[PDB]
């Protein structure tokens, strides 16, 4: 059982309320671009600058929530508003990887049920 699958599951009725992997494409940018910065990194100590960094992606994700109604939907059924607060306090590279495969796999189903 894949917890990613069942929450995009239980979201159609068409998905997240006429949600489109278009309308993710600025959001799947921004983690891509963080999850090599990371990913290509030592410590698990994530550096100053890379916290900086996730808090922008943070304003993305409001901002684009309140551009698109489905990706407002999204991200709250998703719970990326919650835990992207809980990536950038513990501070940690071993988290933030497992929230950009969980965003992955999001979008993953998202896509396929599109």
């Amino acid at each position: 059982m894949t917890f990613a699958h069942e929450v995009v599951k239980s979201n159609v009725k068409v998905l997240f309320n006429g949600l489109t992997t278009s309308k993710l494409r600025n959001l799947m940018e921004q983690v891509n671009r963080l999850y090599t910065i990371a990913f290509n990194s030592n410590e698990d100590q994530l550096n100053e600058e890379f916290i900086d960094e996730l808090e922008y992606l943070k304003i993305k994700f409001y901002y684009e929530a309140g551009r698109e109604k489905s990706v407002d939907e999204f991200l709250k059924k998703t719970l990326m508003f919650p835990i992207i607060d809980r990536v950038i306090k513990k501070e940690s590279k071993k988290f933030f990887l497992d929230y950009c495969k969980y965003f992955e796999a999001l979008v993953a189903y998202a896509k396929y049920y599109q």
